[PDB]
């Protein structure tokens, strides 16, 4: 009995599969304006945060004050700026894997018998299953950032700078 | 690997658990008006259709023309009238188990390797898991109507008349 299997398939089938095909076109359109205004570029991939403690807050800034909402990507998703010593070090479309909230709610529902360690195992299994799904899916369109709570903004920036290095080298 | 386990838990945790506690109060409020206007009563339970073929249409009437949308239950869900030879034989809050659509989408996604028989097994497992969950959940608030495609309206009416007989006998 592994709820993560169905949660991952549901998340992909009913959300990621629908959002990812148009994502890059939407970001290219946004970046024509963003490059004109700020001489930079929003990253092209959807970054999905997978906190293995299943703690999804209302506002990303609550998890790290160097992660601040910047703007809405039209047609919607949220663009966040990533700060270093008060400077914009990076920009990306960032959001939590919402099925993790189901795992958290289950661990607080006493009739489930779903312990805290159960939640952790299932959150790990959720990450591995989603990676397997995305690996075969019609991409290079999104990145899973799984972490056990360290700076979350620094971990995102790690990925954003690696994405740019891949962009310009291959 | 059984996607139905996580689909059922997700459906309960993120939807049924939220809707069921207030349902009866909402229907009692509606029925004060409905009894005044039509001298009858809407049934008190949420009826969840579980077509084992995972065929969830846009309009319930497409599945059976004796099932017609009647009105919105405020605060929302849809109230349907059940017809027999053109007469209102019953009234209830009726809706499909939407996770079944995830099963259907998976069977049409060739990289899943999720065959038609896989879909059937998982849809059955989804019904049994949901029943187990509801059995322990804090109720008598909803009824699962699983069926393999016969009149769907007659099957719903079967349940509605059994509910009323239970209401007046115990
Ligand atoms: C149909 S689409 O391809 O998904 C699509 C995707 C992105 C955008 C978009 O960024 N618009 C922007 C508008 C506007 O629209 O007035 O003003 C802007 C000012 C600054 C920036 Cl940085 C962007 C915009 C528009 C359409
Ligand atoms: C806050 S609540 O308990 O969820 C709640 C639940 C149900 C209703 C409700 O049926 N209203 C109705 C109103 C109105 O509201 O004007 O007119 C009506 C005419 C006919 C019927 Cl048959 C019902 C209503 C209202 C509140």
């Amino acid at each position: 009995f592994n709820v993560a299997h169905g949660l991952a398939w549901s998340y992909y089938i009913g959300y990621l599969r629908l959002i990812l095909p148009e994502l890059q076109a939407r970001i290219r359109t946004y970046n024509q304006h963003y490059n004109n205004l700020l001489r930079g570029a929003v990253s092209q991939r959807l970054y999905i945060l997978l906190p293995l403690d299943c703690g999804v807050p209302d506002n990303l800034s609550m998890a790290d004050p160097n992660i601040r909402f910047l703007d809405k990507l039209p047609q919607s998703n949220s663009i966040y700026e990533l700060l270093e010593n008060g400077q914009r070090a990076g920009t990306c479309v960032l959001e939590y894997a919402t099925p993790l909230q189901t795992l958290f709610a289950m661990s607080q529902y006493s009739q489930a018998g779903f312990s805290r360690e159960d939640r952790l195992e299932q959150a790990k299994l959720f990450c591995r299953t989603l990676e397997d799904i995305l690996a075969d899916a019609p991409q290079n369109n999104c990145r899973l950032i799984a972490y056990q709570e360290f700076s979350l903004s620094q971990e995102v920036l790690h990925h954003l700078r690696q994405e740019e290095k891949e962009e310009v080298t291959v």
